[PDB]
């Protein structure tokens, strides 16, 4: 390659004007090179300044940088305003209180509870779970008051959903167990009661003990409720040793006896890098345009109507020939036709 | 710093003489390449021919050989086997041993076709037709001949091509005529007859009447019954002088030999560059004075903000597809849109 040799003019010029920029040269020797600039670039029709759009066309498929460094520019370009550093202070702080401040409408539901207002409190507590939900200490406490006022049935919605959030809230338990064994409901009762006895243990009064006991007499009547059905799904309750049931449970052999030499019979490292995929492929690409490299090879024809002469056979006959070996040793010397050969005189 | 200027120089120079030599670069541009390199080479103080030491001990840093071979062989092969040797001396390429040929062909052709011996006739003509396609008398001449070996529709091509040269030689229509006739159509033979009576106008001779009374005799006892009467030809509608370029002739021979630099040969170049005359069109379509904004006004070519990538971008080449791709979005037609203006009188 030579570029489109075009672009090569503007690099050269550029040079030239480098040159007597300093006038490094003697001064008249700078006015050969300045009027010779002036010519080269009325020759191709361009202007010697302008020069950098031209070379936008080659990037000099050998030289590139290092050699010439009197084409690119050393300039990182683009600086408006992009820190690109972390907030971390956040920007909805605004909003980022009311995560603590929901502990204000608590206390104001709490001044509600406590001042016997048990359906203004249990208000106040809702809305306290309209921006904090997640607390067993919300639920717990119109459990607490449902199971008073006889909403039993809100008593343990409020109650299991305390445990579902805390199963160590001991009122979750107390009224969701009260609740239910007020219904008659029997493996409610004595598991909310059992968790007194597991939890508490020393804690768990004698009462609490009792009540266990007395749940788990409702639980003895479910005995004959609750009961999974076999649904007469049957396998090996028909003919299982219909045929030859000789076994078809192999041991090792049909099963996964097939260890020819496991661990030893695997690529262990992969070792799928030094195999093809190290680096050649893919190569990026991406999709640049680069104006139109439809076909895109060379300098294709050029070669012009001149009328060579018979300059073809300049060549020659190889003169080299047999000369070294013309006649040297084998052609010349030989008398191993015969051993004996000059053996006068027999026996 | 990019090595001694004095070696960049050499390559330089030797670059530039092998451009302006090749004739790559029209020679008025190499005239002003000419004196710059002078300028170039006699500045730092050396020859032209110098560069060829100089280049051996200029390796460079970068390309040091391929992305420029100036450096190296400069020079191609040209090595076959009795290429061309170039026929100097005689300059009339197009009257050389072609002018001798053609001429004896002519009469002795026209002599053949008198004595009805068209198979001859055609000889000479085809040989001289190769010779100088730019005469129409060969191309015209050979037709009457070839339609008489029953060969009508070639002979019409022959006849045409007299015609596409000079449309005004009458002998040209006549045997397009014959041609047209002897495929069965009399009343369309008639009118290129009548082109022959048409170009000679009120000096029509009894020889042409000849021509006229071919078609004529089946035509005069047609037309009282059956009238369609057309032009069929027509082609004086699209006479003008002939604005056609040749079919294509590429590569000249293909045998150019090869034009290292040469010594005065027929370029064949600078017809593609010639094109250059420029003239008025514009048309004044002026209907009101107001007509179009021609003022521009921030009207079309405004909305774009460039949106433009780095040069750097270059390093990655299209071969993942390439194809348009960044089309920036657009919507830059925002203007017919309406709502821009509109007007609704407000009072």
């Amino acid at each position: 390659m030579s570029a489109s040799k075009e672009e090569i003019a503007a690099l050269i010029v550029n040079y030239f004007s480098s040159i007597v920029e300093k006038k490094e040269i003697s001064e008249d020797g700078a006015d050969s090179l300045n009027v010779a600039m002036d010519c080269i670039s009325e020759a191709f029709g361009f202007e010697r300044e302008a020069v950098s759009g031209i070379l936008g066309k080659s990037e000099f498929k050998g030289q590139h940088l290092a050699d010439i460094l009197n084409s690119a520019s050393r300039v990182p370009e683009s600086n408006k305003k992009d820190d690109a550093e972390n907030v971390e202070i956040n920007i909805p702080e605004d909003d980022a209180e009311t995560k603590a401040k929901a502990e204000d409408l608590k206390m104001q539901g709490n001044k509600a509870m406590a001042n016997k207002d048990y359906e203004l409190a249990i208000n106040k507590y809702t809305e306290a779970i309209k921006v904090l939900p997640t607390n067993a200490i919300y639920y717990a406490n119109r459990a607490a008051a449902h199971s008073s006022l006889k909403e039993y049935d809100q008593a343990v919605k409020d109650a299991e959903s305390a445990i579902s959030i805390d199963p160590s809230y001991f009122r979750g338990y107390s009224r969701l167990g009260f609740a239910k064994y007020a219904q008659g409901k029997p493996e409610e009762a004595l598991e909310a009661y059992k968790k007194v006895l597991d939890i508490e243990g020393d804690n768990a009064t004698e009462a609490m003990k009792r009540d266990y006991e007395s749940a788990k007499k409702k639980v003895e009547q479910s005995l004959n409720l609750e009961k999974t059905v076999p649904e007469q799904s049957r396998d090996a309750d028909v003919d299982a040793s219909q045929g030859a049931s000789a076994g078809g449970l192999p041991d090792l052999g049909s099963l996964l006896g097939g260890g020819l030499g496991g661990l030893m019979n695997n690529p262990q490292l992969m070792q799928a890098a030094q195999k093809m995929m190290s680096n050649p492929g893919a190569m990026q690409n991406i999709q640049k345009m680069m104006q139109d490299p439809s076909i895109r090879q060379m300098a294709e024809g050029f070669a012009s109507g001149g009328g060579t002469p018979n300059l073809s056979d300049l060549m020659n006959n190889p003169a080299l020939r047999n000369m070294a070996g013309n006649l040297f040793g084998g052609a010349g010397a030989q008398s191993t036709d015969e051993t004996p050969d000059n053996e006068n005189k027999q026996y």
